[PDB]
């Protein structure tokens, strides 16, 4: 079946689209070459239809059939709770899409009778009618790049497709549960989002290491969602329904699986009907949960059909990445094209054909590769960074323009060992967070997808827990990676090292003086920027940090929200 259906409406904006960069000191103080970001727009909505929309032929085998009664098999040790309205409320995003039925966000996290008594009959509802197609609104991503003119045209804006606001705290009551503990059971160590940053890059280089020949992989789908067919929902269905669950779960459970994930009708902002999706919806509860369980059964099935040898799979919602022994370079392409041909059968072809690595930092993942540096004690530290490209056009953006859910934060949370988080974003968002008063305000930020509320103030003892201390004492990057910082900083019209680090150190003398949480910042954050370093030793503080409820994934709806 085609992926999606198309009427001809159009996909609308809800409000005015800002395409550029404005005139900012603070912004320009980052970087220079302000015209060189953009923003995505409900105007190139149609180029993105055009790349989702296709048929799926889809064809099963005994060995995906075989991994599918294993992973069953698994998901019987599971036992999950149905969350009540209120626990289900107060995991709701404060800047979560208002209901069509005259109640927000604020209503539901603060357990207003109108917001309440909407929820209970629409989880009633979801009791008693197990076929109507729930409504969905579909929307364009407003999304901050840098423009990339060798692969010429800027992207076009990413869709959207959720429920009405009652639904969503509906789906946590029936599968919040389910979806923070089933994968881990099913999966165990390959399931990728229960890794802090720190401990991912461990376990990577680890399991690498440990093969006498490694040889490795990232293998990504073209277009995940749209090739997620009604079959892959109803086994995801099926895989949930092994649970150990609450009767009224199982009913919720089966009645969103058939009115509202496995497809139904798309509206957009303005009220009309756009057209039929048959596909993942990229705004469900379920969109992570659902894709790491299809993407890793139909991979292990693809492993079997493809005969690699010992492999180590890594799943993170689509994002795949396989570790194996190697059979030698020509067996190894041959294995290649027959895992990609078995992925193909299963509804998941690459975008860009796999190809094998014999070089654990040559593999991109999540935009990721590994690097090493050094650090204080002059010991071998392993991490994760990206291009840094990206991340500083939104930080520009984001200095310019007020964003309810800002990037800059996260991107210093996941890689605060790296080169261009240290010497730019700590010290340019420092630097105005002090002048304007503002460390003790919780931002809300995204972490793999779901939405967090967080102090700047607990950055030293957050990076410690996700990163080790080494994360405050890196040196002798790497020349691969210096050279992206590098090509960046040149890009954009960033300012040199030295700059940075006469920032930093007034940066860091300023905090320093204020004393409490505000001089554990400065005296970790920015021991790099001073010749006379201060000894860096563990902060008591940081092991207070409540982090079990950490890493569950919420793309691309992003709608999981944690208070630290
Ligand atoms: C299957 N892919 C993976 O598991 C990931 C790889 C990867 C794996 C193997 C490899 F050879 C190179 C890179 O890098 C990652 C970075 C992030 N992060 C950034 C998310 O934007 S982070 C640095 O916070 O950990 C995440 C977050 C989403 C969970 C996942 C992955
Ligand atoms: C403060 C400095 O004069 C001293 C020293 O601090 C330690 C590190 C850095 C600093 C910035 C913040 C993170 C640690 N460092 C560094 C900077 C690099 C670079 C670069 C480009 C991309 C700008 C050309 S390469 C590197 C390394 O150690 O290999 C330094 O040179």
């Amino acid at each position: 079946s085609m992926s999606y259906t198309w009427t001809g409406a159009l996909i609308t904006p809800c409000a005015a689209e800002e395409t550029k960069l404005p005139i900012n000191a603070l912004s320009n103080s980052l970087l220079r070459h302000h015209n060189l970001v953009y923003a995505t727009t409900s105007r190139s909505a149609s180029l993105r239809q055009k790349k989702v929309t296709f048929d799926r032929l889809q064809v099963l085998d005994d060995h995906y059939r075989d991994v599918l009664k294993e992973m069953k098999a698994k998901a019987s040790t599971v036992k999950a709770k149905l969350l009540s309205v209120e626990e289900a409320c107060k995991l709701t995003p404060p800047h979560s899409a208002r209901s069509k039925f005259g109640y927000g966000a604020k209503d539901v996290r603060n357990l207003s009778s109108k917001a309440v008594n909407h929820i209970r009959s629409v989880w009633k509802d979801l009791l008693e009618d197990t076929e109507t197609p729930i409504d969905t609104t579909i929307m364009a991503k407003n999304e901050v790049f840098c423009v990339q003119p060798e692969k010429g045209g800027r992207k076009p804006a990413r869709l959207i497709v959720f429920p009405d606001l009652g639904v969503r705290v509906c789906e946590k009551m029936a599968l919040y549960d389910v979806v923070s503990t089933l994968p881990q059971a099913v999966m165990g160590s390959s399931y990728g989002f229960q890794y802090s940053p720190g401990q991912r890059v461990e376990f990577l280089v680890n399991a690498w290491k440990a093969k006498k020949c490694p040889m490795g992989f990232a293998y990504d789908t073209r277009c995940f969602d749209s090739t997620v067919t009604e079959n892959d929902i109803r086994v995801e269905e099926s895989i949930y329904q092994c649970c150990d669950l609450a009767p009224e779960a199982r009913q919720a459970i089966r009645s969103l699986t058939e009115r509202l994930y496995i497809g139904g009708p798309l509206t957009n902002s303005k009220g009309q009907n756009c057209g039929y999706r048959r596909c993942r919806a990229s705004g469900v509860l379920t969109t992570s949960c659902g894709n790491t369980l299809t993407c890793y059964l139909k991979a292990a099935a693809a492993c079997r059909a493809a005969k690699l040898q010992d492999c180590t799979m890594l799943v993170c919602g689509d994002d795949l990445v396989v570790i194996c022994e190697s059979a030698g370079t020509q067996e190894d392409e041959a294995s290649l094209r027959a895992f990609t041909e078995a992925m193909t059968r299963y509804s998941a072809p690459p975008g860009d054909p796999p190809k094998p690595e014999y070089d654990l930092e040559l593999i991109t993942s999540c935009s990721s590769n590994v690097s090493v540096a050094h650090d204080a004690s002059g010991k071998r530290v392993y991490y994760l960074t990206r291009d840094p490209t990206t991340p500083l056009a939104r930080a520009a953006w984001e200095t310019a323009r007020h964003t309810p859910v800002n990037s800059w934060l996260g991107n210093i949370i996941m890689y605060a060992p790296t080169l261009w988080a240290r010497m730019i974003l700590m010290t340019h968002f420092f630097s105005i967070l002090l002048a304007q008063e503002q460390l003790e305000k919780a931002l809300d930020c995204q972490i793999y997808g779901a939405c967090y509320s967080i102090e700047p103030l607990d950055l030293p003892q957050i990076i410690q827990r996700l990163h080790g201390l080494s994360a405050f004492s890196l040196h002798s990057y790497s020349p691969g990676e210096i050279n992206r910082v590098a090509s960046c900083l040149r890009k954009l019209g960033v300012p040199p090292l030295r700059v940075w680090r006469h920032r930093a150190r007034s940066v860091r003398a300023r905090l320093l003086s204020q004393g409490g949480r505000a001089a554990t910042c400065g005296k970790y954050l920015f021991n790099w920027a001073v010749r006379t370093k201060l000894k860096l030793t563990p902060i008591p503080a940081a092991s207070q940090l409540d982090l079990s409820s950490w890493f569950v994934a919420g793309y691309s709806g992003g709608d999981i929200y944690h208070s630290l």
